[PDB]
């Protein structure tokens, strides 16, 4: 409807699949070559389901701060046969607040779903389902069960992954840059 959905629709046209793991169907973010991101609590194998084909899994990583803290992203590296466009360029180097985000989710349950949630703050530490987790933003949206995966955008940055709600509030880990390098 705008330029927040604008961006919002290229990255989901390009830079999405949908993976499925034992523990359901997700919106997964490819990154660059094939390495893609999905929340850690999807419990990557050794074997996952991208567009209903199946694939190995040549590495993941669980990521934690230097605390040994939680982050809830996982790194996938598909045996797939083709590359995602790089959008590297488009993630934040440093953690921050925004205002205007968008909320984007491609599943059998919810396919081209977009969602403005508005202003995102640096949230920092949540007790995730049980687990400490750091690096978390928060929007004033009622998210639900489906949207898990779901990539976050502002207008030219992809800035995190839906990882979980309280009914009234929904919650990303953060992309960074950093995350990336090779
Ligand atoms: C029911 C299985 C379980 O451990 N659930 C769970 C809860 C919180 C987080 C962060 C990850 C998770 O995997």
């Amino acid at each position: 409807m705008g330029p927040g959905f604008d961006f919002a629709q290229a990255i989901m046209k390009k830079n999405t699949v949908i993976a499925r793991t034992e523990k359901g169907e997700f919106t997964m973010l490819g990154v660059y070559d094939r390495v893609a991101v999905i929340p850690t609590h999807a419990s990557v194998g050794e074997i996952i389901y991208i567009n209903d084909v199946e694939t190995r899994v040549l590495d993941a990583c669980a990521l934690r701060d230097l605390t040994d803290t939680n982050l809830e992203i996982t790194i996938v590296k598909l045996d797939r046969n083709q590359k995602f466009r790089d959008i590297r360029h488009f993630l934040p180097r440093c953690e921050d607040d925004y205002n205007d985000a968008v909320l984007s989710v491609h599943t059998s349950k919810f396919p081209n779903m977009y969602i403005p949630v508005g202003q995102v703050t640096n949230y920092g530490f949540l007790n995730l389902g049980g687990t400490p987790t750091h690096r978390i933003l928060m929007y004033n949206f009622p998210t639900r069960a489906g949207q898990c995966g779901g990539v976050v955008t502002t207008t030219g940055k992809v800035i995190g992954i839906h990882v979980g709600g309280n009914g009234a509030q929904g919650f990303a880990a953060m992309l960074l840059h950093s995350y990336f390098t090779d």
